[PDB]
């Protein structure tokens, strides 16, 4: 029952943390609530596409849904599904839903691979406490090394016809004097361009991501966590999801931990105890652990900041209509390559993935992420009825955002004489969806909730590891931030506390 360490999660922080930890000799346990994704399904493969989505691309709903934006075209392949231990999962708060990964690699199954580096002079903004120089010398390039992020090839991008849809939205930008910008990514690219020359199975260029990549994607399952694994230190249990966590009478830690089958029925309810406990369970999972174990009196000692500081890093869902002369392409990579940056750290910053639609057919949108710069923040708050963190946030809140991106986007529009498309969301005329979240960032912030390293205040030897330490904006993509913070921490609590 007892473990030197323990990890929640095995996401992003939670497979830097344990990496490390095993290189250090330090016998480590990782909980993670999902499956491991490894076992071939129905179809032969391990995970769904969106073409042909099944009970393995959803946690315990009992109807698949199509990719946010593609609503239109996709909805025709939903099915009713049982609810089953799914890859990903929609949290549906009161007015805000956020789409989280839930396996061995949590986030890295199902993201789209974009390794992103924050701005610096952002950065410095954002986590002042900070030093700047050993991130930007040593921990960026480590975290990229290790992740292993590549450039996509510019000849090939620009001959193939699986990035036309890229290359049309750079056109359109340009006219209204914006510049795109490569967007680099954790999915092999020397793979992709064998998929367009049918030489390897197809995954990015088959219509999978959101539901998991069958081929090509370096999931932390394949790089952190397989290193973790050899350092001959660390176990992975699966399907294992923590509940509570307590201090025990000596300074360590207790945890009740539940077992259940990917049917989602109760195997057991497990006690495990650790000296060190790091959790990795993600901006909500952790931040709901925390603020649970403060309210239900287990960690009595929690500052009132654990909880608060929450935001969606800007994400913003819009698009455009092309004129007929500019189709996007019937086959679209499923990975991103191309981004617009008109980032300069004041309000109206807008750094906005061009994203490929799964349709397989002419549609003649063009599909954009957008991350900005939005002062607004959320607070998750304990609810002893339900034992369920609720995150009070409302969609109000998301207006400065959606400003932002729709300042940028009209600028597009204007140059080009085309106009939004407002039926990709709903049937209210929506052109902008601000109610849907990809890259949760607070809620344990650090700094606030915890010391400059991840050390929850009021605690020795407790640690948070992940997104929650973000204080709701890098605006990027968020993994790699996640990835560098959490060598840094890992470096120095090992150094320091073990
Ligand atoms: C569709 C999609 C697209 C995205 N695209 C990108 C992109 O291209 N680039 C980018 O930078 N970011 C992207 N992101 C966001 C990125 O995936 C997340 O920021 C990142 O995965 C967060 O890492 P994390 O370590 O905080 O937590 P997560 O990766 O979320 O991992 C948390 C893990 O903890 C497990 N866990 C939860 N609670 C418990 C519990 N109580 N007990 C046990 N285990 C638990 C979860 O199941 C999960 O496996 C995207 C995310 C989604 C949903």
């Amino acid at each position: 029952g007892y473990v030197p360490a323990v990890v929640i999660g095995t996401g992003y922080g939670a497979a830097v943390s344990a990496l490390r930890l095993g290189e250090a000799g330090v016998q480590t346990l990782m909980l993670e609530m999902g499956q491991l994704w490894n076992q071939p399904g129905p179809d032969g493969n391990i995970f769904c596409g969106m073409l042909n989505p099944d009970k393995r691309s959803s946690w315990f709903k009992n109807r698949t849904e199509a990719p946010l934006g593609s609503f239109l075209w996709l909805d025709v392949v939903n099915r009713n599904i049982d609810p089953y231990a799914g890859v990903l999962d929609r949290v549906n708060y009161d007015q805000m839903s956020v789409y989280v990964g839930r396996g061995v690699g949590g986030g890295s199954l199902v993201n789209g691979g974009m390794a992103v580096e924050p701005k610096r002079s952002y950065f410095e903004e954002i986590l002042p406490r900070v030093d700047s120089s050993e991130m930007y010398d040593r921990y960026f390039p480590r975290a990229n090394s290790m992740l292993r992020v590549n450039h996509i090839d510019t000849k090939w991008f620009e001959d193939t016809e699986w990035y036309k849809f890229a290359r049309v939205s750079r056109e359109q930008a340009g006219k209204a004097g914006l510049g795109t910008v490569f967007v680099p990514n954790v999915y092999d690219f020397g793979y992709m361009q064998r998929e367009a020359a049918g030489e390897v199975p197809k995954s990015a260029l088959a219509t999978e991501v959101i539901y998991g990549n069958n081929h090509g994607k370096q999931s932390l399952d394949k790089t952190y966590l397989a290193a973790a694994l050899g350092t001959g230190k660390v176990t992975i249990q699966t399907l294992h999801q923590v509940k509570t966590i307590r201090q025990t009478k000596d300074g360590g830690y207790a945890l009740t931990v539940e077992q259940k089958d990917t049917d989602g029925k109760l195997l057991a309810t497990k006690e495990i105890s650790c000296r060190y406990l790091f959790l990795g369970a993600g901006s909500l999972g952790s931040t709901e652990l925390l603020v649970r174990a403060r309210d239900t009196g287990t960690l009595p000692n929690l500052n009132s900041e654990v909880g608060a500081g929450w935001g969606p890093n800007g994400n913003i869902m819009t698009a455009r209509a092309n004129h007929m002369w500019n189709p996007t392409g019937a086959h679209q990579s499923s990975i991103p390559a191309l981004g617009i940056d008109a980032w300069d750290n004041s309000d109206s910053s807008v750094f906005a993935q061009i994203a490929p639609m799964p349709a397989g057919l002419e549609t003649w949108v063009s599909l954009y992420l957008a991350i900005t710069k939005n002062p607004q923040r959320g607070t998750f708050v304990y609810d002893a009825a339900t034992d369920r963190a609720k995150l009070n946030w409302t969609r109000d809140q998301n207006a400065p955002a959606v400003n932002a991106a729709k300042a940028l986007f009209d600028r597009i529009n204007k140059a080009n004489g085309t106009i939004y498309r407002y039926d990709l969301f709903g049937t209210q005329l929506k052109a902008f969806a601000d109610d849907f979240c990809y890259h949760p960032l607070g809620g344990c912030v650090l700094g606030k909730a915890t010391d400059d390293y991840g050390r929850v205040a009021g605690y020795k030897n407790l640690y948070v590891t992940d997104g929650s330490l973000i204080p709701g904006s890098v605006g990027v993509n968020p993994f790699v931030t996640i990835t560098a913070l959490a060598e840094r921490n890992v470096e120095r609590i090992i150094k320091q506390d073990v």
